[PDB]
Formats: C-alpha cells, structure tokens, sequence
C-alpha cells in the first residue's frame, strides 16, 4: 500500500529492502546511492552474510527489476535533488549514515516525502521510537523526521522495562559485543575514533555508544540510571548486549527469567524472545526479533543484582524494524 | 639457579619456558610432552602469535638445545616415572591439563620433585596463589601442590583488592570477552561444552568461567560478593575483564582511576599497569604484567556503581606469574 | 528406500544425513559415533556453516527422531560390534576418518553389512570411484569396499576428463586454496604435518594434497601427467582449485569456456556447473555439484597453456556425491 | 643523508617511514596526509600487525617528533601546493595510491622535488624498476618519475630472472595468494570490482594483477610469455606466489632448488631469499627481503613443467625496497 523509497542502498538499506519484499502493506520503488544500477543489482543478489536473494533481480537500462516490479535508480549525493513528489514517495528511508542531523533529514520533505525515517540516532528529530516501547507516542500531525535508534537500543529498551515495570530498575551498566560495521576500517587507517582505526577484523576494540543512556529517550522513567559501552570483535554480524542491573527489589533467577517469558510470549511477542538453548552467534543470523534473551546466561547476585544478556542480529531484526515503523506510521494515515 | 621441569610443553608451558629463559633465578632442564623432539624444536621456534624465539634452539640426538644448554626431553604419559629426583628437579609446572587434582598432581613429588605448580584452577590443592596478592600466606613447609590460578582470575584479584581496599565492593558481576584457547573446536564437533562446541573462529560464543568465585580463594572478604561469565570471540591471544560493581562509598571516575594509577605504581608495579591510551588488543600481545587498566573505560553511574575494563595477555602474563611464583617459592627455602 | 548407515557423525556424516533427506532411493536408519545422541541431535540442527536443519530434530533415549523417523545411536569404537545386519543395513558411509584401509572398513561387511563407501581416499580398496568420470566401471559383484575419493578429485576429476578428451592433456599442476578442516589446530599443537601444526586461522598454510596423482584412479590416461600443492586458508568451507595445464591442440579461451559449460549443460549436469559471474567462496556455501566452472578466470597462453579455476563446496557437493554413489550401487544390484 | 619526502602515510608510507630509521643514507624530513598530526602519531607507533614502533612518537604543534627529529605534517589534497622545495626535499615517494598516472605524479617535481617514486605500476612514467633485475637502466639525466612497480611484481621476477637465464622459459602462469588490503571492503560494498566488493575478511576472492604482464617491463625477455591472476585470502598481511611454468630444458627438483638457493647467495642476496623449514605465512611477517623461496615446494612432472613457490611480506619487504630505491638514485647524483 504505502510507497517507500530508499536513501543509500548499503548494508541496512538492501536488508530493509528484503525485509519489505515480503511486507505486500508496503512498496518499495525506488532506490537511491553513489554506485550504478549495475553494482546495486550484484549486491542485492549475492550476500556475503544472508545468501542469496530468493527473486528475479535484473536490470532495466538503469532501473532494477525484482519480481515484475521495477525499482527506480536515483544518483544524487544531494537529498534535495530527489524529488520524491514526482515518483509519489510516501516515506523515506535514510540510511546513509550521512543525513542524521534534522537539518540534513528534512530536505526529503522539501523534495516532497511525507515522513523520513533515520535509520540511527538522529538530533533534532521530532521523534525516537523503539517499536515495542513507545510507538504510542507517535503523532501523525506533529511528528515527520522520525529517528529508529540504533540497533543495540532496540535490543536493550524492550527487556529493560520490562525489568523495571516488573522489579525496577535502580541502575545498570550495559556492553555490546557487537561485530564490526562498514564504519570501521579493512587495516590500520584514519578514523575520527582512534579506536575504530584499527583493523576490524584482527582485534577486540573497546569503543563508545550511546544507546544505553539513549534508552531515557524512549523510557524516561530511566533517565540518568544507565551507561555503557560497547566492544567490536571478528565477526560480520550478531551482537549480544550485556547489561548488569541493580534492582529495587528481591528476584531469583528463576523469577528474572519468568518475567522476560512472560512478556515475549505477550506483550512484547515478535520483537522480544526468549531461548533456553545454549546457543552461539551465527545461530542467530537472519532472527528479525529486535532482542532474544539468552535465559542459561541469566545471574543474579545477593538477589539485587542481576546479569541479563540478550541477542540480536543487528542488520536484520533492525531491519524488520524500520519497516515495521514504516507500516506503523503509514497505518495513521499520512 | 634452581632446576625446573615442565610437563606438558604446549601453549603455556612454551610460553613459560620463553619467560624462564630470561629469569636468572629458575632453570628448565627438562620438559615433558607427548610429542617428539623435532616437533617441540619446531613448535618452541616459530609461534603463530608471539613471533620467532630469539634464541639457537636445535635438537641434538633426544634433546632440544637452547642456546648451548641442553634440555631433557621425556615422552612419559605418567606422571611417576618422570623421575624428577634422578635429575634434580626441585619444581614442577604442570600444565597439561590432565593433572588438575592434588592426588595427580602429587605423583611429581613421588618421582622426585619438591614443589608442583598447576598452571590451571586446581582440585583440593595446598593453597591457590595470585602473585601480588597473596604470595604471602605461602609457607614452604605445609604447601607443596600450588595452584597458579587461571588467567581471568589474575587479570581480576590485583584490581578487586584495590577498589575493595579504598572503596570497599558491595558487589559485583564480570565478563571476560576472551580469545579462544586450545580446549574449543576448530569447526563443530562434539564437546564437553555444547557452547565450545561451536567453531571458534566463526562466533562469538557465550561459555562460563570460575575466575570470579576463584577470587575469593585468594581474596576472602570477597567470598559471596563476585560472580560472571565469559565470552570468549575470534581472536587468537589477549582477552580483557569488564567488571560492573557496586562500591561502598561514593566515588568518580578521577577518584577510581587515580587509586589504581598509584597502586600500579608502587605496591602492585610489574603485575598491576595502568593505561590512558586509546588501544586495542593486539596492543598487548606480549604483555607481562597480569592486568593492564583500560582507564579511558572507567565509568561511574550514580556515584556508587563503576565499570573497570582490564586488559591481559593470556599467554604471556599468566606464563610470566607462574616463573615469578617458581621464583619466590625458590626464595623461600626448599 | 536403501536402509543407510554411517560410521562417525562429523563434517561429513551429519551433511550426508542432511543430503539424504532429500533422497529417496536411500534412508539413513543408524548413526554411529563417539558422541552421544543428545551431542549429537544438538550439533545436527544447529550448524555455523550451513545453517539450522529445517527439519524437527529430537531425541528418545539414546535414539534420534528427525521428522517422526527415529534414528538409531550407537557408540562402539570397533565397527565389527554394530551388528548393520540385525537392522536390515545394506550400505554403510565410513566417514571416522580412521578406517581408510581396505582390512578395517571391511569390519563393516564383517558387522552385517553388503558395502560400505569410505568417504575418503582409500589404502587397497575394490574400487575408487568419482560420479560422472567412472561410475560405469562398478562391478556389484567384485566390488564391496569403495573409496569415494576426496572432494578435491571430485572437483577436479569432472573438468580435467573434459579438457583431456577435449582438446589432451600432457601435463598440468593444480593448486587448491582451500578451506580449513578439523585435521588442523586451533592454536600452535602438535601434528605429523608441521604446516597443519599451526593455528589454521591464522595463516596461508602450504601443505600437500594427493588429489592430483589420484585422479589417474580414475581417469587412466591421466597417469603421470598431473601432480599439484594444497594451501589452507582462514575460511571454514569452501575451496578452489586453480589448474594450469599444457594442452596437445592449441586452443583460445572462447573454445576452453564453451567446452566446459555445453558438459555442464550435457554430459555432466548436476555434478559439473558453470559460472559466467564474478562471485567469491561464500557464494557458493551450499553448492551441491562437484565443481563451478569460474568462466571469468579461463585464460589461455600461447594458446597450448590454459588455466581453468573451479569452485566447491567441500562438505555439501562431497556429501550428495557419497548420497549419490549409494543410490547408484543400489541401482545396479543389492 | 639524501631528504626524502612521503606523500600519503598510510600502509606503504608508514612502513616506509619505519624501514628508513634504519638507514641513514636517506632521511625522511616530511610527510603530507589528510588526517592530522595527533591521528598519525598514533597510527604510527601502534600497528596491528608490526607492532610497536620502538621509538619515542611526539607531537608539536603540527609536526611529529620522532627521536628527536621533527617531521613537518603538511596536510594537502592537491600534490602541486604541497612546496616540496620550500623545505628541502630530493626525494618524493608517492604513495597515497591515488596519483599513480605521471600528469599528477609529476606535480611534486613540478612543486619542487627532484626524482619520484611511485609505490604501484604506474602509466607513462619515465622508466619501471625491480631491484635486483633492472636497477642499472636507471638514467640520473632521463629519469625523474620512477615506478616502483606491485609487491607481486617485486616478488616474482627476482627469482623468474634466474629461472629463465637459467633454463629458459618458454611459457609460465601464476597465482598470488594474497593477503587483503585497503582496497577491498570491510562488508558488501560499492567497488569497481565486485569481486573487491565483497566482505575481505569472509571469502577467497579471485580478483586480476597485472604482475605476471609487469615483469616484462624489467625482463622484456619474458614479454607474452606470462600471465596470471590472484586470489586474495582473510590474512591481513604476508602473501605467496605459485608460479608454474614450462622450460626448454629438463630439470629434477634439485637442479632448480640449487640455482635459486645459489642465487640467493650471491647475485641475489638481500633480495632473493631460499628455506628449507616448513613455515606457514605468520613466519614471514616482518621479512624485509621480496621473495623467499619454499623450496619444500618446488615441483616438476615430466622435466619440463616446474612449480615454484615464494613467500613475500607485502608490506614490509615492498617498503625496504622503496627505501632501497631511494638510496640507489640519490647515489647517481640527483
Ligand atoms: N550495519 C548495522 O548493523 C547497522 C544497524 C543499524 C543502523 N545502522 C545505521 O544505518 C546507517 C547506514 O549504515 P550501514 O551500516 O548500512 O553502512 P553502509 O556503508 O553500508 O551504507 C551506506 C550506504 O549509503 C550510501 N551513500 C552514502 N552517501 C550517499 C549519498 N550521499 N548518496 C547516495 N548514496 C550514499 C553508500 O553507498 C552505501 O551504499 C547508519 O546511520 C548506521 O549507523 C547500521
Ligand atoms: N592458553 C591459555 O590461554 C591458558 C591460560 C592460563 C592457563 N591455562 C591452563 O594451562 C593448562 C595447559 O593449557 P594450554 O592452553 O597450554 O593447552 P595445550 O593444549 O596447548 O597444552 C597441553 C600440553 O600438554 C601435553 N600433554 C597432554 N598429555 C600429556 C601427557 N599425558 N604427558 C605429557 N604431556 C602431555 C599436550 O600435548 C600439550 O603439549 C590448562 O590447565 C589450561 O586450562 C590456559
Ligand atoms: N570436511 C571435509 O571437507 C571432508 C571432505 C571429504 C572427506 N573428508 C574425510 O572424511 C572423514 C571425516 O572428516 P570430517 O571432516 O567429517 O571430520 P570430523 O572430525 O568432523 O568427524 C570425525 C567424527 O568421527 C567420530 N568418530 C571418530 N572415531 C569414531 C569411532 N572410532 N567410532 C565412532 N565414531 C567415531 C568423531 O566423534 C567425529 O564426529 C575424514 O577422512 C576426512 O579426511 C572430510
Ligand atoms: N598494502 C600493500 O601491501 C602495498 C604494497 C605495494 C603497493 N601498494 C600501493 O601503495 C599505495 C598505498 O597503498 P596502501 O596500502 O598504503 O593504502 P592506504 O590507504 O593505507 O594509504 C594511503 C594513504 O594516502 C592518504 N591519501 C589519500 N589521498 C591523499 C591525498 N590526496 N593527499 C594526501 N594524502 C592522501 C590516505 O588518507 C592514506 O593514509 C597504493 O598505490 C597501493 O596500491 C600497497
């Protein structure tokens, strides 16, 4: 049903792009990058990390074919010289990495988008939503630059207050062995982060996030309670959030871990699981769950405190949440 | 000065035996391995990680010869017919593996040794030992079968005695982002550990560790208040302790990482270092000291709760204890 | 419709129960190794290679259960103890990787058996046999215990017939970059091949390879005139094999390519493949044919020399090739 | 002695900053980069894989100070503002990678430098050299902008010198298994290649060179006489060549061995390097020589068909020989 276009056709772009080639409430039809249809075609296809694409992929002089429908191909390293309003593009997805300040997501609505959806932590947004935990707050009349967060708080908002409706959060510490990204470097090179500089695939590199105290912005109640920091190791893709937490309250493991059951069978059901399986990161390769909870993992110490660590594939489930977000706020009407 | 044998030449007990060659106190005149003489030569020669030995090692008819000393090499697979008294061995490293008990462990002194170092948590040893720690309470007449502790546990104590001893630990939880070890499969195949399982080189793989209830067999005021788990990821050397506590009194991150600066400059110097240096893990391939203080890391939340990240080499730390332990237990008389 | 069994369920034996699934001229009945059901079940539906099985995997007292079909587990370390005729077993897969000689694997015949395939190259076996180059030469009468050969003769058996009945080889090398397996070591160990005795990981490790000379086991004429190196690398599955060979009539890259691919369409489908795509190893992690011709590497000098690159899967084109070889001497007589 | 300056610090430029603190022939008194002063101190004394620089690495305002001597940092884009002569420098290696073709190359003489070096194959450049084969075509009055040709290049003709002064060549392929570099991409990415497009870290990844057609341009005996290709591996440094090639002689094993050992030995010391020891790649990482033969693997069928592999750093050995370039040209009288 509603349109959709796509700004920078990388790693999260093509995956969103899967992700929506199921979705029928929603189409994709035109994409946006600095390479040729060409190379966007061979990228789509072959993954190195999620296979094949399961579909017809070809190329129409310069627009992508994929199952009958004809994607259009745009090259302007210039948002405003996009003119959605031709092509009739409802919503934007910005996933360059380059446009996450308002003042650089906005011109999709001068170029004629009714809503822009930042695929990361924005500033100046109208709105950071975590679906799971407060896409309530979404305002059709007031809210156009919508921000998704990152990857990492997406896994940790849904278990976080669910903890703290349950027991209350006191206050936590939270690391994400994350695998590394495209913002890291092959070998050794320039980086505005020293840390980051460094070959990506030889290494374990502590370096900083923001999603742990950016999780105030999505539940406020936990302003000022968290921190944390993350650490990029070998591995193309999965990461695990570990979070250390200090309860208001007496729990027992067994109790801890009823609760997360409980509301990813519930509440929570499609964006929060649970396993009791003792499972590794490549078994979670393709899970489009936003965070599973790793239930053998799960401590606790003089009853206070406690240990939960969660799962996520971090370019699928985040994903399948940029286009959940995308029907969400189409669903309100534009 | 004083004879040591090693029993079981691999990772570690090379890896000794490099730290050994420059330590006036000690002296290998032997080693004990299963395999050849040739393959040991080979093995001691070039290593993947740590580079190729500065030294002339050959194989002169049974032997291995370094550097004009010639060293006994056996192929015994039991522990008492090592005969260590024939040669006059006084101490013994076992870092097999196999001999984790005091009954297994004490076959050295039935073949001759006075003293037995396990390179590895023990079962009902004599006393358990973490240079910088405890080294005092060992007393040469009732202690003969010592345990050396494992890696984590060294990495951890040295820097839990000095938060404890200036802010005091109420309590806490760990988490050792560890590189792979000889004891994990190379690609799935059947394992103790349906976690260690999995392929070491392809995942980051959840596992657990005794390091944080061990610290209590060296720190007993602690006994209760620590616990963790670890993780160990693609990397073939250097892991790094991320501890998450919650302190007594209230401090801030100057007041955190100034305590441990001064205690890594004067009673815990050459096992305690501290860091200001935005680096990564291969930074410390070949590091000696037993925990080096990612003070860029450290952060407080709520004035009560920090975070301390700290780095160990896992070879070449742990290796460079066990030879200081040697070495303090040959000052105390034999 | 063949009741099935296989010695040692590793790499190869849980990928040739996963091919057989899709067959139906053979039916695994039992498996057996030294790792207990419950291991086993584990590692057979969650694999970091190939994924989850897709299928529903559980375990009944010591036996499997595979959608509704109990399988059955054994764990004798001496084949002769099985009893493959108590349970109606016609043809058994040796895949331990121990019984290679013709006076071992026969324990299976021995057990109840009628044939047994090693997979593996094989020491005084009836018969070696590569699908699509020789399949023709088993006789159901004189031969019992057939060796499958290695995956990289079945890669390189399949082109190097066509090349030579093409256009005539008089000698060639061949090079395989090649996936590590688990003959290799994690870390710096101990092993008969002092290349294979370092960390596999790691490095770019030349070592041997007899599927150059093996070749001529099945394809005569080839006797003496090929000969090749093996190079393992830091990938899990997946490898090449790279082949210059001097050929009798000169020949351009046009008439080398077109060779190739009219057998791929003709001749050999299923077992030989044909690629005009530029794609890496990863892309191919499920190939089930024997060898993908990489068209774009084709090249030809002084049009007599040429090389031909080939690309396979060598744990899944193997295992449906074991998966075939047992319905093909199901075919010709039981 | 003779002032060098480097245009682009990264891989190549670093390296060859460290490889001249050991001669003092030349002194490197400048370096031009995009990334500042205090990101280039960093990335100079830490390396991923050669370690610590052992040295003291300072910062002054904008310069670096490097035991004792300061460099001066100059940061522009465009090579013909860079004032090469406002401070001193004869020398000019170009290694940023992106000015390989002479109209840009020649904007340093054009700036003030008297001879270039250029870190790659190049087009139009006065003339090409490979030290060892061809140095002595050099003309002090002729040629001002020099290629220092690839790694590959630089470690294959060497030793294809002596095979073919020897034997004769009549015909050879090749294929470098080669470590990854700065131009391939961390995870799927736009590439003019899309076989570089591909996850470095994941895959075997065929791609071209032009190596095997380069050595002609030193030894235009052996021009239309190679050819090859490349398969680049997940190891971050340290690479081998297997050449195969035909000989209009008959030759054993043993007859070849003995003329690149010799060779080794005499004409070609320091260049060329032989062994005998089974070592895998991590052993030659740091090896400042071009090419060390495996002469484990030298092989022959039929007398005429030989195989010949050679190791080479492709970071380090390169860079020695950059610095050796720049120290032969100075002593023909800029
Ligand atoms: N990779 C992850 O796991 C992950 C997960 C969640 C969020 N993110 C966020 O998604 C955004 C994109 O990240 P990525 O990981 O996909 O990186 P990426 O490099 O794959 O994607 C960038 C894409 O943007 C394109 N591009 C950049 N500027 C362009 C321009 N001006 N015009 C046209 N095309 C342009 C690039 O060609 C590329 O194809 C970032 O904000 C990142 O923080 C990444
Ligand atoms: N490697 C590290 O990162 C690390 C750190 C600290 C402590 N440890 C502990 O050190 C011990 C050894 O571990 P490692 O990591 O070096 O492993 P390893 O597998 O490299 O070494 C085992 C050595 O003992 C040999 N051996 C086995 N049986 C023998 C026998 N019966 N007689 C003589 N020799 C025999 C093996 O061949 C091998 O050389 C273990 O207790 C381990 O947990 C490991
Ligand atoms: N993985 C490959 O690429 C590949 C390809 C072709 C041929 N092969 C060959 O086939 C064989 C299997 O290799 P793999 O790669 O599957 O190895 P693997 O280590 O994964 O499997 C070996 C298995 O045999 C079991 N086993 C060993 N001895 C046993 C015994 N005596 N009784 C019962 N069970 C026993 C072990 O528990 C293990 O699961 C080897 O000969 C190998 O060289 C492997
Ligand atoms: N890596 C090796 O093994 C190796 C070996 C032989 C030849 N080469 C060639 O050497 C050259 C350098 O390769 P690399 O591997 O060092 O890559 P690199 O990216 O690590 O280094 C290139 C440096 O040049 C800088 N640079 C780019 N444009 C610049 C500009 N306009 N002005 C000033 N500085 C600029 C970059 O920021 C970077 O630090 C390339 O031609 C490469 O192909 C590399």
């Amino acid at each position: 049903a509603v349109k959709v276009g796509i700004n920078g056709f990388g790693r999260i772009g093509r995956n969103v792009f899967r992700a929506a080639l199921k979705n029928p409430d929603i189409e994709v039809v035109a994409v946006n990058d600095t390479g040729g249809a060409n190379t966007l075609a061979h990228l789509l296809k072959y993954d190195s990390v999620h296979g094949r694409l399961d579909a017809e992929v070809s190329v129409n002089g310069n627009n992508l074919v994929v199952n009958g429908k004809e994607i259009i191909v745009k090259a302007e390293r210039d948002p405003e010289n996009l003119a959605w309003g031709e092509i009739g593009v409802d919503i934007v997805v910005e996933s360059t990495g380059r446009f996450t300040k308002r003042e650089d997501a906005a011109k999709h609505l001068e170029a004629g988008a009714k809503k822009v959806i930042i695929s990361a932590p924005a500033k100046n947004e109208d709105i950071t939503i975590v679906m799971g935990v407060n896409q309530d707050k979404y305002d059709p009349k007031a809210h156009h630059v919508i921000s998704n967060a990152s990857c990492t708080t997406n896994c940790l908002a849904p278990f976080a207050k669910v903890l703290h409706e349950q027991f209350g959060i006191v206050r936590g510490m939270m690391t994400t062995v994350h695998s590394y990204t495209n913002d890291q470097r092959i070998l050794d090179a320039s980086h505005k982060d020293l840390r980051r500089a460094r070959a990506a695939a030889e290494s374990i590199i502590p370096t900083t996030t923001g999603a742990a105290k950016a999780v105030a912005l999505v539940l406020p109640e936990l302003k000022g309670k968290l921190n944390g920091m993350a650490m990029r190791v070998p591995t193309p893709n999965v990461s695990v959030v570990d979070l250390v937490a200090e309860l208001e309250k007496e729990v027992t493991v067994e109790e801890v871990n009823a609760a997360l059951k409980a509301a990813a069978e519930g509440e929570l059901k499609g964006i929060l699981a649970y396993s009791e399986e003792p499972l590794v990161s490549r078994d979670y390769n393709g899970s489009t769950v936003s965070s599973t909870i790793d239930a053998l993992s799960t401590m606790v110490i003089d009853g206070k405190m406690v240990k939960v660590v969660s799962w996520y594939d971090n370019e699928t489930g985040y994903s399948h949440r940029v286009v959940d977000l995308a029907a969400y706020i189409a669903s309100k009407g534009l």
